[PDB]
């Protein structure tokens, strides 16, 4: 294949434009270049494509979380609730953990073939940027391919940040990748970081058997940006289910025991309260960073801001024109859907486009059940704001499809604008959460009221009712059900 | 209250508690009319509650839980039962427990909004006049400005077949079996045939549906989706006769039935047997004894209250929305009917765009669509785009191992205008919700395919078809 430049392949390439990376960002920014016309070379350094979230990421944690929350439903309650009615629930792991490979495998696969059919020229190697118009590409024999190039899309998104006097060996101190792939469900389960993704493979884990206590030093569940009252529910239903917290609490040290445990050393972040806990498996996910190791940076002369990441403007161009990056290596969520969007409107813009993203538009989700999500702004950063709101809020007990279906945890809320009622937040826990933020998205896009959406026809019944009705109460002070 | 009858005075008097009336009836409320709200039941909540909706999403769930659990799907994700039973008195108190839940919740609604709620059989009985007659013949009257009609619907009888609710039910009767029959035919395939017939087959019934029409799902659904929908649920067990027509049905001393059909276009006279049958051809509106003819407020053909924009009969402080109108028979529609028929009663703006009200069937896989499909915008000789993004190349649904189906947008040549939305597969139910929303502002396939929407979702599929329709391809597939 001229597609597929592996290994044994090193005659001299042209190309209008080279991606380095094929994750979120770069394999849809490849596909799309493609797509415009433009001759794309996509670099990648991995055996398969997809990056950190096809492979060791959104992917298979969502795969796990779906399993593990059928695993709870069928050896609790919820099931003989509902008239079924089971001897003996066992968890068989392998087989748990061979769904999740079988999708990440099929997805990896798919890109592959996406790759293909619009071609895109693959190259399998390490790509350093040699020049202003020049990748190298290193590949696992030792050989090298020269790419020459108009354009330069880096894409080479983040890693796990460390965490010094820790080492994570993937065996009993994981990182998310090792906690995707546990070979047993450990009695105890320590969890550096309350964030999105330590809160989620937790309470996998959490679910299937583990005792689980996350630790953090902040005073919140779930990340940056998560409204505080959401995030407030959000951990009271988690400790409902059984999911410890620390917070505001640092982690000073660990140590593997002749047990073959770990002594977590932890004391209040203020200072004072030593203790030490003990655990099976220590998962260590204070945070990822930007990858940008022997790309050629310095070299050039593109210099990083202070957390790594590398400074564009508003078209994605670095300072060096031509030279582009977007993704988990720039500023701003570090997310899939935004890796993705810019790409998309990079690549846009080198075509001739328009570029213009509000990160504000940009929603989150925490994969957890009940299901956390949402867009555009929270409370605090209102009043942080000095912009003046109103609140909306519908429970999911008072709506007919939760009820139904015997899932009522949780609520949508709503920020509107005190004077022109226009919707400035959407906040959603429980059933639903991550596909009903779209709805939301696709609304703050065109700038809605909140009356414009109450006045919506939404099918009954639906969980979707609760985010109609958030906006009534918001637009209009009641909502009809509550 | 119990110390020469006395009256009620009102504002706005509503017949039915229904989605329409009661939701009319606590708006009405909040607007501060004084308001009444007649209910012949002994429960608040009309069909929807009690018979409709919420007992059939109820045992949807359920049995769908169970086919997971009964079947190969909980084995593949490493979750191992040694033998899996069905309780279905249990499943069926699940039902019972959601239905009580639900309208006694509206009974608190009322409560909090001071709606004054009466239990009798109402008859207009004046321009300005309901009576309500009780189950023991006392009489309340209430004379009141304005008297709102959400009398709703019933079952649409088959002429010959008597439905007895026990071996020869409706939708009702199928809602409360009290064992699973080894054979049920079901004579419909619109939306609550499928749904009903559905929750029977996964419980282990053997079921077929006769329908005369070619197609399942009803009226209006997009002919593509309505073949494929019907092929993925043949795969399930569930068999179709289309194209077919019942002619009789007897009950047999044995218990059973013997029913008798043939093709629609005549002959192939064949007689299948069963334990239960299922009728369900249709719904009517609702309008027994409510004193219409005596006001001289006529019906039209199909039994409907003709009314105008703002839900107004000829007598205009007599209104009339839900069921028992025009336009699709449908909970969310008698609600929003209801909502805007009292904002109108107000003064305010009166808007509905029925092109904009959803449609969902809640099968695994579900259906939903709304706005125009291909057939309509043939008919109609509307120029349009096709985009569509199958469930198979999306990440969430691959992920979760869900991924029959597809989404498929129909946009306008001239002005890229979303026309209509059509989805088949995994949570198409909720997400048919940013469709209406798309189709009631117009928006356009272009700008829908810009929004950053979350990853991974199977909203991306719905992102992707507008993609498709717009630019003319997808990233994904
Ligand atoms: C456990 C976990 C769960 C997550 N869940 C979610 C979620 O549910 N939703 C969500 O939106 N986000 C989620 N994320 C975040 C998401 O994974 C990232 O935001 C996303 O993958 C970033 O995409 P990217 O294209 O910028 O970078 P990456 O996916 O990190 O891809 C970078 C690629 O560049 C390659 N590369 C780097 N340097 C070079 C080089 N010099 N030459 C060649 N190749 C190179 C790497 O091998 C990699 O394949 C999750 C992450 C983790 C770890
Ligand atoms: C099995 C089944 C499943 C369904 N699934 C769905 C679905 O999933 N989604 C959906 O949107 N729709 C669904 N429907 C349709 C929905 O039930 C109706 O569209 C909706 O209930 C109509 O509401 P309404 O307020 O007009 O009438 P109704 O709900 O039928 O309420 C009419 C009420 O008026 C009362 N009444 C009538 N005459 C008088 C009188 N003269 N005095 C006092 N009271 C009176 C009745 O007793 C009843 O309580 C389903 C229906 C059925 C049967």
């Amino acid at each position: 294949e001229v597609l597929f430049q592996g290994p044994g392949a090193d005659q001299p390439i042209d190309a209008d434009v080279t991606v380095i990376g094929s994750g979120p960002g770069g394999y849809v920014a490849a596909i799309k270049a493609a797509q415009l016309g433009f001759k794309t070379v996509c670099i990648e350094k991995n055996e398969t494509l997809g990056g950190t979230c096809l492979n060791v990421g959104c992917i298979p944690s969502k795969a796990l979380l779906n399993n593990s929350h059928y695993y709870h439903m069928a050896h609790g309650k919820d099931f003989a609730s509902r008239g079924i009615e089971m001897s003996e629930v066992r968890l068989n792991l392998d087989k748990m953990m061979e769904q999740k490979s079988t999708a990440v495998k099929a997805l990896t696969g798919g890109i592959a073939h996406l790759f293909k059919q619009n071609k895109v020229v693959h190259v399998n190697g390490y790509g350093k940027i040699t020049g202003k118009n020049q990748v190298t590409a290193t590949k696992a024999d030792g050989g090298t391919q020269v790419i020459d190039t108009k354009n330069i899309l880096i894409a080479t998104g983040s890693e796990v940040t460390p965490f010094p006097g820790i080492t994570i060996d993937e065996d009993t101190i994981v990182s998310s990748t090792g906690a995707l792939s546990l070979k047993k469900v450990p009695e105890k389960m320590v969890v550096i970081g309350a964030g999105v993704i330590g809160v989620e493979l937790g309470s996998v884990w959490q679910r299937l058997g583990a005792d689980v206590t996350a630790v953090e030093f902040l005073g919140h569940v779930g990340g940056v940006g998560i409204d505080m009252e959401i995030s407030k529910n959000f951990q009271r239903i988690l400790q409902k289910q059984g999911f410890k917290f620390k917070l505001n609490t640092k982690v000073t040290g660990a140590t593997k025991k002749s047990d073959g445990k770990i002594d977590v050393s932890i004391e209040a972040a203020s200072g004072g309260k030593a203790e030490v806990i003990t655990c099976d498996v220590l998962l260590v996910c204070i945070g990822r960073r930007p990858f940008t190791k022997n790309l050629g940076l310095e070299e050039l002369g593109i210099e990083l801001d202070p957390r790594g990441r590398i400074p564009v403007n508003t078209r994605f161009q670095t300072k060096i024109p031509n030279i582009y990056a977007i993704g988990d290596v720039v500023a701003g969520p570090m997310l899939a859907h935004k890796a993705e969007d810019e790409g998309i409107i990079c690549v846009e813009g080198m075509a001739g486009g328009a570029v213009h993203i509000d990160y504000n538009c940009v929603p989150s989700v925490i994969y957890t059940h009940p299901e956390v999500a949402w867009v555009g702004k929270s409370e605090e950063q209102l009043k942080e704001e000095g912009i003046e709101y109103k609140v909306g809020k519908f429970p999911f007990a008072a709506n007919s499809r939760a009820k139904t279906n015997a899932d009522t945890d949780g609520m949508v809320k709503i920020l509107g604008q005190k004077s022109t009622d226009r919707v400035l937040g959407a906040h959603i826990l429980g059933p639903g959460a991550g596909e009903m933020v779209n709805e939301a998205a696709l609304a703050l896009e065109y700038g809605a009221s909140c009356e414009v959406i109450a006045r919506v026809c939404h099918a009954h019944p639906t969980l979707s009712e609760a985010f109609r009705e958030a906006n009534l109460a918001a637009s209009f002070g009641k909502s009809i059900n509550f």
